[PDB]
């Protein structure tokens, strides 16, 4: 597919897949990366998924020192868009 | 004391057992706050405890800036004590 996905990938399975593997959320069941739970906490959004990877919330850590720009606007186009196919596979 | 343990027993159940409930670690398992754990990888203080809660480290979020010192100190505190009995 697109350059952005790939690298979406590559930074989701560096630093997001210990706690939301294949669109879970191990630390806490309720807000998982499926996009019924997206829907429901109004996080399926680029904005909405930049924001809450920029700062962090709750138990989720913050990256906005941590990743650039760009790999936060990969690893939000990333997760929405597996989060619309299912996370199949 | 005996204060500084029960609030340290609060700040633990509203901050850290999401991921260490009953001393585990639900995200990385070869890291726990049990005593083996701690002292394998040199934690079993509340100096490195309170370090490691206010800077976070790898996948554990960072505390320093939404907890207060008293906070920490006494859920470090907690912490240890639980582990030197057994969790
Ligand atoms: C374990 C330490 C996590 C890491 C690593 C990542 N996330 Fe996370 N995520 C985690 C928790 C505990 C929560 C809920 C936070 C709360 O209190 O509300 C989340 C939530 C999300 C969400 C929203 C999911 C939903 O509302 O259903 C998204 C979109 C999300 N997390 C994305 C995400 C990214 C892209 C990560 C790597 C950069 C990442 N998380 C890491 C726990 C953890
Ligand atoms: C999930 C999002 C966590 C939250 C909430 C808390 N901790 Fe954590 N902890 C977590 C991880 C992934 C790790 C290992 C980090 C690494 O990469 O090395 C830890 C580690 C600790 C340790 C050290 C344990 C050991 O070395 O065996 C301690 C002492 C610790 N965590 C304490 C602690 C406190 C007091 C918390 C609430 C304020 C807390 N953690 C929350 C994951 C998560």
């Amino acid at each position: 597919g697109s350059a952005d996905l790939a690298h979406g990938g590559q930074v989701f399975s560096a630093n997001c897949a210990a706690c939301h593997l294949g669109g879970r959320n191990v630390v806490n069941p309720a807000k998982t990366l499926q996009k019924a739970d997206l829907d429901q906490y109004g996080m399926a959004s680029i904005e909405a998924i930049t924001t809450q990877v920029t700062n962090g919330k709750g138990a989720m850590p913050a990256f906005g020192s941590k990743l650039s720009a760009d790999d936060i606007a990969d690893v939000a186009s990333y997760v929405l868009d597996q989060s619309e196919k299912g996370w199949q596979g």
